[PDB]
């Protein structure tokens, strides 16, 4: 029954596996390290170890063994509604296994009995000036409650035990991701929606709750539900969840280790690319065409936002499941469609008299045609929704990480005068 | 000789070194990655490259070429004081050269034109629960200031641009320097002084108005400037520097990089060890002892990971207690720690640095000068790290270095290789 139980079951099969690696094979040779990747920014580096998902360059992610396509089949569904409860998504991340009816509704009663928000979350975000940018408010919120740390209370009580230490930080998890939609919601009622509140409904899941809060009507429950789980992991590698991972790896709590990456997910660099696509198909639609649309669609300089990756090769399977959203949901919204003849021209010519790495679109291309249909306009609050979604894979990985026992990162630092002698 | 036309002078110097390593010798190797390295946390991988600082294993931190011998010898000092002006060491840390006394004044004024804490950070920290860890409002007012960022301003307003990106960087970094020690201060006041304040003075530079906004007496000041200099960088690869470029790499401005690196220097493994140090020393002289072991059991502030020689910071922090504190109880414990622990650590072999680090000794410190507050200690190290981080994320820009993104691996991919 008990998704903690039974995530003990799978980290007692899990432990003798890692501790044979170490014991027997510690010295087998995974890459190298060459200047350009150092200076670089470690690129493609094999150096992080995470099972929640996988990032293939051809295939896309995959959660657990799993793709796209099999986690939406087989999730059990939102009675009512197309999309599976976020909370057995979570299930799945967590476990490696697909919850039945019986499970997912465990987890979708405990994320009603702790989603509600201290009330000092919300002082703290009225105090801080109401001008302060989304994910400045919602990183701080995280932050915040950090105050309710179980794993924070267990290490200061002296209680720390490295079979023991993912307990509290599960504890942690799911209190954290029961309660970031509901600080989501809070910053978009209170900054855009003129500081009025919609009350949490206990018996919606997540996702719907979330739909609520946000006041926007069905079909919404359903694009967030996918949307969380589309954002929900890309390895441990990229900025947010390697942050997180990061901060994790010193024993900070998850509300440290989330807050901190929410800091890294707002870079333009990481965060933004949903915004800025959207944004540049609605300037091109409005000054290179009339309002208008068809055939005829860089070489002056400028890149096709959203097409690209640092480790993706071939076509997003997130992005292809927006176009599936669209196509059922939205097939006469202009800037879908610009969106979907995107995806036609732009990847012969971006390959067709080549340079880029990754032709092929990421979920970037396809979020915001998506969020803007439903009245989700408030650009800067995108990155908040990868924020909420994200977090269910990197806290499934932070009782991961604590539950192995991996320990402190800490790589060693060379200096430009070291990789000049290097030669 | 202005600061910022320096740092433009020597970033123009050393660009095209970049330039040059990555055109034509891109493909060098450096090292190797093991499975164990990959499940140890990248333990000893050379995946980094900073210049503010550079940690050698043997003869421990250095300091643009310089050791803290010769950093505390050559930096200006603050006039009929011990210690060198603070800003002075953020001078060295960003330009690679040792300020004159002119230079570092120039630095020192502009600190002061910069120094003051918005009044909704106050605001923000009041909100927060007054039992909130002293860590957390550290790091929820640096991120609250991301309002402020110049930086991100400039990148919002179109303005982006690859040569230049580090100069709006480097005011954010001048601005939250001058007032991390005020924010410091300010959370120490309101939760452990009865919540009153003492104005900053605008005439002393930043570690002497620290020790004032603190209410201490000297030579706190230079206990402070001392402190500061000390953990002002351990190069890039530790956890509080690496969060704050791994977060600057994504271009999050210098408020977000800064706070999420607080978040990294909160952990136990951390920002702890000053404290349970200093626990461990005054149980073991009440209980233990009234006024070796061999059995579970580790000594704290012992170990590293990448020093495996006595750390000059511990050394640097010995040599002004030797000369203040001599007959301080808990620093005798201390003293006598170093004599006795490193042969009963090095010769029985468990411990890879068998040798005291900072931790071992800036608790007396801080004690004996009525700084009795463990959980506040994180943030002294959380002020003097911005030093070495902030000329840190200024110099990440002014080079183009990209994103940090390694790539992940699976358990099976793993127990593929064998």
């Amino acid at each position: 029954s008990f998704l903690k139980e039974k995530l003990a079951e799978k980290i007692a099969q899990h432990r003798p596996r890692t501790t044979r690696l170490l014991k027997e094979f510690g010295n087998v040779k995974i890459d190298e390290v060459t200047i350009s990747q150092a200076i670089g920014g470690m690129r493609g580096i094999k150096s992080l170890v995470t099972d929640i998902s996988y990032l293939d360059p051809e295939e896309g992610i995959r959660f657990r063994g799993y793709t796209i396509p099999e986690v939406l089949e087989k999730l059990p569904k939102v009675p009512g509604a197309e999309m599976p409860y976020v909370e057995g998504h979570f299930y799945l991340l967590l476990t490696g296994d697909v919850p039945t009816e019986k499970e997912v509704k465990e987890v979708a009663e405990e994320f009603k009995k702790r989603r509600a928000l201290p009330e000092y979350v919300k002082d703290t975000l009225k105090a801080m000036p109401r001008d302060t940018h989304p994910m400045t408010m919602f990183a701080a919120g995280i932050l915040a409650m950090q105050r309710e740390s179980k794993f924070a209370a267990y290490y200061n009580a002296g209680k720390f035990n490295k079979n023991t230490a993912w307990e509290p930080m599960f504890e942690d998890a799911m209190d954290l991701m029961a309660k970031l939609p509901s600080l989501g919601a809070y910053i978009y009622r209170m900054k855009y929606k003129s500081d009025t509140h919609i009350p949490s409904n206990p018996d919606l899941d997540l996702g719907g709750d979330f739909a609520n809060m946000m006041g926007i009507d069905k079909p919404y429950d359903d694009v967030a539900r996918l949307y969380f789980i589309l954002h929900s992991d890309h390895e441990s590698g990229n900025v947010s969840a390697h942050t997180a991972h990061l901060v994790a790896s010193a024993l900070s709590d998850a509300y440290y280790a989330y807050s901190a990456a929410m800091c890294g997910l707002a870079g333009p660099l990481h965060g933004l690319a949903n915004q800025e696509v959207l944004k540049w198909i609605q300037e091109t639609i409005d000054k290179k065409l009339g309002g208008k649309v068809p055939t005829k669609e860089l070489s002056s300089g400028q890149v096709i936002p959203g097409y690209g990756h640092a480790v993706l090769r071939k076509t997003d399977p997130r992005y292809v499941a927006q176009r599936e959203f669209a196509l059922k949901h939205m097939p006469d919204d202009p800037i879908f469609q610009v969106v979907s003849m995107l995806y036609e021209v732009v990847p012969p010519i971006l390959s067709s008299l080549g340079k880029v790495k990754d032709p092929w679109p990421n979920v970037d291309a396809h979020s915001g045609c998506i969020q803007w249909h439903y009245g989700v306009v408030e650009y800067d609050f995108y990155t908040v929704l990868f924020g909420i979604g994200r977090a269910l894979g990197v806290l499934a990985n932070l009782v991961w990480d604590r539950a192995l026992g991996y320990a402190i990162e800490r790589p060693k630092s060379v200096t430009t005068d070291m990789l000049e002698k290097w030669a």
